[PDB]
């Protein structure tokens, strides 16, 4: 059905973690295949993997990964396959990895560089586990219970073994781990195997003898088998060691240990004469341990020659300078130190005069000088006569040469002897370990460090071996040259093994990996899986070749490891790339009950009430997807991975920790009866057997065995006594595990709290999808430590049962066989009075335990918490998406956003946000504030969180999601979502309180994802295909388009009304503003489809006419301020935008308004007959302001006074405009008006700032100009096509000029104004006066200004000019203008208003400042230095058109052979954008800011989420889709 | 660059798509109607042998005038 993970990837390729479960491996989950089918049928599983659109990995880039094509292809490590990344600057790629069988597979990624040089990530494995069955019964990998058994102690028959399979099938274990059943070695250890490829001939004869074997396990016993596989050594006395001795590391293949052989040679030769003078051969005082000391020092190191392995032979090299002196005799560079200097001469030879391996050992004399360039020093430093005084300097060099060597010898002795008398003493002298016997020729004081033998070959060879050194890294060869363990007698050596020398590779040692390679997989198509002794010893690469050997014949091998290394982080990487499916772990190590219960909290599971993961505001949501259109597309006999909702995004794939197997005690851990007592078995056990793992234990265990046996010496057999012990828990506990195996699936699946009071340990095992429970209590045993009560156990919301209980006692000592392995006689006493009260009102259960509960005692409860059936995931996952079916883009705003303020408006301001104690309100009334801080909670399930805990202290936020939508009831949809949220809302108050936060942020989520992926089918394709960072800029939409109470766009109704940003413009006058508008409407409304609304909003305003502009403040209908001369032209442009995309967009232009001022610039009140009047079209709306502004404008603010505004003058209310005929611009303004959207007046009484603008931009500016010559040009091809009529254009004295004599005029004129040259020769022709000017290669900002310095000034207005009117740019002029903004105005986020190196720049903003300052104070520096978004945007959209245009490096060959940009200007275009995907990603409020301070620096004034600011960016990408992307 | 019909115009640089019907037997043909006299050119893009996009020359064709 559907077997598909979602694997997101990061900008860099790497892995992107859904949750923070911890340090991990990806693994993924252990399922059945479906009903019927084989290996090869279907894909196991199928990776998604989504790569972000435009980043910088899918330059040229390709996906390889080792995982095959097909079934037929079998598994190579190195042979990588290529898939090639769909590279988009909207639509991410996703691109399947189908697997077909169970393995280790990596996949990495190869890109263009920056460079333009090829670039390769890491490697990132991921690991698929096998499926694992017996006949045809699934076994969760969580739910397997692993017997250990040794061979040598089953009897010497195949029945005799089968009786010890018949009693752990009693137990109920369904799986057993075998010690290697091969030949042993001479020592009879069962890791000592004589031969790999041979089975022990005692028991079996062949390979089919113990198959059959196994294969009767399987089918008699429901049991699978597993063995040890031992890689790193192999017995002392193996023929093939002879015939080949270089598998292991010698003299030959490993020289350095030279030195450690003629020391362990100089030992076992010692120690057999030792007894001649032996002062203490034997013996256990203080006098004694000294003069074997004294021994060890005089008879065989004072014998070694001093060790000329380090020390330069000081003599022989004097020998070796008279003997040839007279060869090359001759130096030159003068970098031969002084020899004052003695410390740098000495080391000077070391660096330059020194034979290969100086430092290393190696041979008896392996440090050795080169003499032909010593000497050759020694003419140039002293003299060319060897007699004068060379033999004293060459002497003097060498010993200063050999003073670190002899120190490094010093403390290489004193660790050698040391070494020594601290192990012998350990060994003689008992302190823990009995064995003090006589030297002989089996044991005597030096342990073999090497084993020697004579081989074929002639030579008497000389291998070691292996062992572990007490502290250090275990992935350090201690055989290898980088180790000097053998040397330094740091090593607890084994004399059963002996060495196994893997190199590189088989070229190092061809008979060994093909040896070893027929061995592994002969286990392999016998048994099910393999166990591995000390792998974190075992190098990688030798693990990785035979791991993968092995799942070739075997594809469901299932690996066991002790794996200890040096941290987790290792360990996951050893999972990763060996395909580990478990690893080890043990619980006889905790020394005290603390211990214990952390060991047991790590492999329980996740806390009780732990968080769901659910899609949010981070994912895509295609409009074209797949939908479980109630969640019922799933059959339990498909065994499909399930989605998370009903939206089809499937499950992500996270890193979670590796598998663990809880042996309850190994085969190589002290027993109970030793560490502890007998009577902890059965608590132990019960710890262990309740974790959300697998489980195991060694036989003997459950058999209460004496003490751990001696896997070298014993021959006795085990008992066939039944049933002794806790034989008869362990059928419980495994029986138990097998109820609950069939259910419990994935992480977040199986919950646990595990609580310790001084010896009892607290076990509560939960299951989240239905409620069942088990509860354990286990008083320990570790010692005889008095009686202790166990407090009150309080259950809430829950229903207890009683179970079983047991005890274990004592009953003596066990019997002493020579012939048996007998175990300690103990009494399973059943316990009673156990009282489970249950408060009918509370529904609190309580449980005492009874005073007759003895330490190494457990009680089980059945546990069922209240509310929770099996049909409540079903009920909360189903049927969000039929409610969100009526749902509109202005209804979507009600369910997800609302500021307070807006909330307020609808409430009155009764209702608001809801208030989380300690903390605060969300950013929105609606879900949206609750994702922006769920997010961040679920994924650390951060269960401490102010959130958390008031969703758990009472049901308020439960019920305020549902209460909140009786504000917005009548709305589209709305009543189908509340019903919907209260249902489900209503099902999760009957939980437990602790439950609670877990599922509010479950259905909270739906439902916001359900709406957004509602929005997305709602609007256009661009947006409803492309990445999450679109998507959440099209969400801004939904954010300011709302209806109002106190405000709309209309006088008579109340609709869908544009906000200029949240919250502070949304409410009253201060929500609509025209030229805000209209800079948004194209992004916001066009480009996500909302054609209505955006031709809504241009009828609204249009009826808002007046002296031939569109008013700055829109107050519906009434007293609409008209303190703009920006807004007009970008309303007309906003006009050219609609009928350029909109199809049929002409309509627009003989739509009929009902315009509510007369024609004549008069005041008509809002109640006035003369209001409606006449009706005006949009071709008419737009003529009246192109001849307005020529005939000449002329008009005063009506109402002016206190009334209208509390700080602009009286000669600021009178602005005009007028356009010189000469140039075409149209000038206005006055040095006391700000009539731009740099609109700040000044309010400081302080600073006697009181109606001076702070940035007043009288003139001609360059966005009103550029916004004419496009309105001009628009409506010339408009009548070319026939769809304006009018044609002339009268001139305030009442002259006549052709609309393409105006646009002529600016086409010949702009430039030439506004230009200021790059060099200073071409000043003649730009109308530019050189002592005034900051840079050249800049457009003016404005033209004849009041202040002649703020006309030259660096801002980014230009740049919308250069958006709508390309065509008064040469492309070399602007290219070179608009790169000095990228340097010098561009922000992180925002657009710097202001150069920096001008003296007026300050570039922070705070609003409130009370100083003298003309600028800081009350915020007059809003446009002088501060960063804005929206500017950000008009910049990139025409940095994209310049360079394009400019630059041959972002241009490439196109379909069609239409030019399309360059991934050279893709890389440059997206990296300017990730700043604004960060700032959107990790903003509570889901959008960009309005203003920025300097360099990045938020500003608390400014508002968090604007409706320009998204909007331009949005520009942005419909003009790459538009253009290039057919 | 040959236009679709008779009302769209010239262009030297808009060239317009057709697709090949690749078959192992059976040749393909692609009409290419020419309503008015001028400079009419054409090429080839297909999938290259290294998974990669190639292009073949431009190759010209001159439909004299009706004089
Ligand atoms: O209903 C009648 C109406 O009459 C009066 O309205 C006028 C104001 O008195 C008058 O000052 C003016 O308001 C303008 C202002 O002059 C102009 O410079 C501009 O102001 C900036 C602020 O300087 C700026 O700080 C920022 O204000 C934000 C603030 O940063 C933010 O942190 C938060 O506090 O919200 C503030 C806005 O509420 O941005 C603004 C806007 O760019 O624009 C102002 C609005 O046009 O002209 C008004 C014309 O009606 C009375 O004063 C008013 O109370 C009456 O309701
Ligand atoms: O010239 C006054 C005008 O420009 C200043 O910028 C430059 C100036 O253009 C240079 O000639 C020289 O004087 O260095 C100045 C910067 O220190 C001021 O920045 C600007 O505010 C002023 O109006």
């Amino acid at each position: 059905a559907h077997r598909t993970l979602l694997l997101r990837l990061s900008d860099s390729g790497e892995p992107v973690t859904s949750c923070s479960y911890g340090q991990g491996v990806l693994t993924l989950p252990s399922l059945p295949l479906p009903q019927g089918k084989k290996l090869g049928d279907m894909p196991v599983y199928t990776v998604k993997l989504a790569i972000p659109a435009g980043s910088p990995v899918t330059r040229d880039g390709l996906i390889w990964t080792n995982c095959p094509p097909d079934f037929s292809t079998q598994f190579d490590r190195e042979k990588f396959y290529k898939k090639i990344i769909k590279t988009s600057f909207h639509e991410d790629d996703h691109i399947d990895l189908d697997i077909y069988v169970p393995g280790t597979y990596c996949f990495y990624l190869s890109f263009k560089n920056d460079k333009d040089e090829l670039e390769t990530t890491r490697k990132f494995y991921f690991v698929v586990l096998p499926i694992l069955s017996v006949n045809d019964k699934f076994i969760p990998l969580n739910s397997i219970a692993m017997q250990s058994v040794v061979s040598k102690w089953m009897g010497p028959t195949i029945k005799d073994w089968e009786k010890v399979f018949a009693r752990v099938a009693s137990k109920k274990y369904n799986m057993i781990h075998f010690t290697p059943l091969q030949h042993r070695g001479e020592s009879n250890s069962p890791y000592s195997i004589y031969d790999q490829l041979e089975f022990d001939p005692t028991v079996f004869k062949s390979e089919k003898e113990v198959a059959d074997m196994v294969e009767r396990l399987r089918t008699e016993h429901n049991i699978l088998s597993l063995t040890d596989i031992v890689f790193n050594h192999t017995a002392n006395n193996s023929q093939w060691l002879l015939d080949h001795p270089e598998a292991g590391y010698n003299h030959k293949t490993s020289p350095h240990l030279i030195s450690a052989i003629e020391l362990d040679k100089k030992l076992l030769d010692f120690s057999e004469q030792m007894e001649a003078l032996g002062y203490p051969v034997d013996l256990k005082t203080v006098d004694d341990l000294i003069k074997v000391m004294d021994g060890i020092k005089e008879h065989v190191i004072g014998e070694l020659k001093l060790w000329e392995f380090y020390v330069v032979d000081v003599k022989q090299t004097v020998s070796e300078l008279r003997e040839k002196w007279g060869n090359s005799k001759s130096w030159s560079d003068d970098n031969i130190p002084s020899k004052d200097d003695s410390t740098n001469l000495a080391q000077f030879v070391r660096d330059n005069a020194t034979e290969p391996g100086f430092g290393s050992l190696g041979e008896r004399g392996s440090n050795k000088i080169n003499i032909d360039k010593f000497a050759a020093i020694l003419k140039k430093l002293h003299s060319e006569d060897y007699n004068n005084g060379i033999e004293e300097l060459a002497t003097k060099i060498l010993n200063d040469i050999n003073l670190p060597f002899y120190k490094e010898y010093d403390d290489d002795i004193n660790e050698v002897l040391e070494q020594l008398f601290n192990r012998i003493k350990y060994l003689r002298i008992d302190d823990h370990g009995p064995k003090q016997g006589p030297i002989t020729k089996k044991l005597p004081l030096s342990e073999p460090y090497f084993t020697r033998f004579k081989a074929k070959d002639g030579e008497e060879y000389a291998l070691a071996n292996n062992g572990a050194i007490w502290d250090g890294n275990p992935l350090v060869d201690f055989a290898s040259s980088q180790s000097k363990a053998y040397l330094r007698r740091e090593v607890i050596v084994w004399g059963d093994c002996v060495k196994l020398r893997y190199g590189k590779g088989p070229s190092d040692s061809p008979y060994l990996w093909e040896r070893m390679s027929k061995y592994v997989e002969m286990n392999a198509r016998i048994f099910n899986g393999f166990r591995i002794d000390n792998c974190h010893s075992t190098p990688l690469h030798v693990g990785q070749y035979f791991l993968d050997v092995a799942r070739r014949v075997n594809p469901n091998l299932y690996v066991v490891a002790e794996l200890f290394s040096g941290s987790e982080a290792m360990d996951c990487l050893f999972v990763e790339r060996l395909g580990i499916s478990s690893l080890i772990r043990e619980a006889m190590q905790a020394w005290s009950e603390e211990e214990l219960s952390r060991l047991v909290h790590r492999h329980g599971g996740r806390p009780i009430g732990s968080y769901k993961f659910v899609p949010l505001d981070d994912f895509p949501y295609p409009a074209d997807v797949k939908i479980d259109e109630e969640y019922c597309a799933y059959n339990p006999d498909d065994h499909s991975v399930k989605c998370v909702s009903e939206i089809m995004i499937p499950k992500t794939l996270t890193a979670t920790p590796p598998h663990a197997l809880f042996m309850d005690c190994t085969h190589d851990n002290e027993t109970p009866n030793q560490k502890r007592t007998v009577e902890d078995t059965l608590p132990n056990a019960a710890l262990v057997a309740f974790c959300s793992s697998a489980i195991g234990s060694v036989y003997g265990y459950d058999e209460v065995f004496p003490q751990l046996l001696d896997l070298v010496q014993e021959k006795r057999t085990y008992s066939c006594a039944e049933n002794t012990g806790i034989s008869k828990v362990k059928t419980l506990l495994n029986n138990m595990r097998e109820e609950i195996a069939s259910e419990a699936v994935d992480i977040e699946d199986s919950e646990m709290h595990v609580h310790h009071d001084g010896q009892y340990i607290t076990f509560h095992r939960t299951n989240a999808k239905n409620g069942k429970g088990w509860y354990l209590v286990a008083r320990t045993k570790f010692h005889s430590s008095g009686d202790q009560m166990l407090p009150r156990i309080k259950l809430s919301q829950t229903k207890a049962t009683f179970k079983a209980a047991f005890s274990l006692e004592r009953t003596g000592d066990a019997p002493i066989s020579d012939e048996i392995i007998e175990g300690i006689p103990t009494k399973l006493r059943e316990l009673t009075g156990f009282d489970i009260g249950f408060d009918e009102n509370t529904k609190e259960t309580s449980i005492l335990l009874p005073q007759d509960f003895p330490q190494g005692s457990i009680v089980i409860f059945e546990t069922q918490q209240l509310g929770i059936d099996d049909s409540l995931d079903h009920f909360i996952r189903s049927g969000a998406i039929k409610a969100t079916e009526k749902l509109s883009l202005e209804s979507i705003n009600y369910v997800l956003y609302r500021a307070e303020q807006e909330e307020y408006d609808y409430s009155e301001g009764r209702s608001g946000a809801y208030d989380i104690p300690d903390y605060g309100k969300p950013v929105y009334c609606g879900l949206q504030g609750w994702v922006s801080i769920l997010r961040k909670i679920i994924f650390y399930n951060d269960l401490a969180h102010p959130l958390s805990n008031n969703l758990r202290n009472g049901h308020w936020a439960v019920d305020y999601v549902v209460n909140r939508l009786d504000l917005y009831k009548d709305k589209e949809g709305v009543a189908e979502v509340q019903e919907w949220l209260r249902s489900r809302m209503e099902r999760i108050k009957q939980l437990p309180s602790y439950l609670v936060p877990s599922f509010f942020a479950l259905v909270v989520g739906i439902m916001y994802g359900c709406c957004r992926l509602r929005a997305m089918q709602l609007m256009s394709d661009n947006v409803g295909k492309s990445t999450v960072f679109v998507q959440s800029l099209a969400m801004t939409s939904i954010q300011m388009v709302s209806a109002m109470k106190s405000t709309s766009i209309l006088p008579d109704q109340n609709i869908a009304a544009m906000a200029a940003g949240l919250p502070h413009f949304s409410t009253n006058y201060m929500r609509c503003w025209g030229r805000d508008v209209f800079i948004s409407l194209r992004g916001l409304l066009l480009t996500t489809g909302r054609y209505e609304e955006a031709k809504e909003h241009i009828l609204a305003f249009a009826k808002t006419l007046k002296h031939g502009l569109i008013p700055n403040l829109l107050d519906a209908g009434r007293n609409p301020r008209y303190n703009a001369r920006d807004a007009a032209w970008f309303f007309v442009q906003a006009i050219q935008d609609y009928v350029t995309i909109v199809p049929g967009g002409v309509s627009l232009l003989q739509e009929k308004v009902t315009r509510r001022f007369p024609l004549d610039d008069e005041y008509i009140p809002y109640d006035d007959p003369k209001a409606f009047s006449y009706s005006s079209t949009i071709e008419e709306i737009i003529y009246e302001i192109l001849n307005r502004h020529a005939g000449g404008i002329k008009y005063r603010e009506a109402n002016a006074g206190p009334n209208l505004d509390r700080v602009m003058k009286d000669e600021g209310f009178n602005v005009e405009v007028n356009v010189d005929w000469e140039t075409g611009l149209i000038h206005g303004g006055s040095q006391f008006n700000c009539g731009t959207w740099m609109d700040k007046m000044g309010e400081s009484e302080k600073a006697n700032s009181v109606g001076v603008p702070g940035t007043p931009r009288d003139g001609a500016a360059v966005e009103i100009n550029g916004l004419l010559k496009s309105c001009l040009r628009f409506v010339l091809q408009l009548s070319k096509d026939g769809k304006f009529k009018y044609t002339e254009v009268t001139k305030p004295d009442g002259s006549k000029i052709s609309l393409s004599s105006w646009n002529d005029l600016l086409q010949e004129n702009f430039e030439r104004c506004f230009y200021v040259p790059k060099n200073k020769e071409d000043d003649n022709k730009f109308e530019i006066d050189a002592t005034i000017i900051n840079r050249r290669g800049i457009y003016k900002d404005l033209y004849r200004s009041g202040k002649p310095y703020e006309d030259y000034q660096f801002r980014p207005n230009f740049t919308i000019a250069m958006v709508v009117a390309p065509e008064l740019f040469t492309p070399d002029y602007a290219a070179g203008a608009i790169e000095l903004a990228d340097q010098v105005l561009r922000g992180p986020v925002g657009m710097r208003t202001l150069d920096p190196s001008d003296y007026n720049y300050r570039p922070y903003y705070n609003n409130g400042e009370d100083s003298d300052d003309f600028a800081t104070s009350k915020g007059r520096n809003y446009h002088q230095g501060p960063e804005w978004v929206w500017c950000y945007g008009y910049f990139i959209r025409a940095y994209h058109y310049f360079n394009f245009l400019t630059n041959p490096k972002c241009q490439v060959e196109g379909s069609a052979k239409k030019l399309k940009p360059s991934s050279y200007l893709y890389r440059k275009l997206y990296s300017r954008l990730l700043k604004h995907r960060e700032w959107i990603e990790n903003s509570p409020w889901a959008g960009l800011a309005e203003l920025t301070n300097k360099d990045g620096e938020v500003c608390n004034d400014s508002s968090p989420t604007q409706a320009w600011s998204t909007g331009c960016l949005l520009d942005l990408f419909y003009d790459l889709w538009i253009s290039y992307e057919e």
